[PDB]
């Protein structure tokens, strides 16, 4: 399938693309504002997630750091980036149906467009100000609002026990994103495609 990762930011972004455990194709790139790169992702790919990265530096060897989803100081992603992250999760080809969501059970650094490119389905967005308007104890210093597990790391937060209800502060993230899942328990707001669907993956979709 086809993915074309669109920054429509003003800032640059650093795209990232991952299975958790490798990279899909090539992981990671620079996009200046209105730069588009287009990736390839295997039929069948569980469990994969696009995200964009905040005010990084790197060396010529593609080694350094970045201020939200840094994944293990690495230009080309291998792992998951570390919160606060906006996340477009996917995962295609599964009996038939692709699967997408935007989620924000990581924080929120970015705001995103989430849409197919092809037939039968409808997108997802998530473009408030999160971050403008985020509670004070979740603010994190690079840039970003944290979710409340990455902050406070209680299974209430974590839902480790399997059962947790909505917080304070997931009600923050649901209030300004309700398409977006805001804790790990949410009211599911995935969108099932035709399977072998294509997309369209935009930074700031309204700026």
């Amino acid at each position: 399938a086809t993915f074309e990762i669109v920054n429509r930011c003003s800032y640059t972004v650093w795209a990232a693309a991952s299975k958790g455990d490798a990279a899909l194709d090539a992981g990671g790139r620079q996009l200046n504002s209105g730069e588009s790169w287009t990736i390839n992702v295997e039929p069948g790919t569980n469990g994969g997630k696009i995200w964009a990265r905040t005010d990084c530096y790197f060396d010529d060897s593609g080694s350094g750091i970045c201020k939200t989803g840094d994944c293990g100081g690495l230009l080309r992603c291998k792992r998951f980036g570390r919160p606060p992250t906006t996340l477009a999760e996917f995962s295609l080809n599964q009996y038939g149906k692709d699967y997408i969501d935007i989620s924000n059970i990581k924080g929120f650094n970015v705001p995103m467009n989430f849409s197919p490119t092809t037939r039968g389905c409808r997108g997802v967005r998530c473009a408030a100000d999160i971050v403008g308007q985020c509670p004070a104890k979740l603010k994190a210093p690079g840039g970003g609002c944290n979710d409340a597990c990455t902050v406070f790391q209680t299974s209430e937060y974590c839902c480790t026990t399997g059962k947790c209800g909505p917080t304070e502060y997931s009600r923050f993230f649901k209030r300004l994103c309700p398409d977006a899942f805001s804790y790990v328990l949410d009211k599911p707001t995935t969108v099932t495609c035709p399977g072998s669907s294509n997309y369209r993956v935009t930074f700031c979709p309204t700026a």
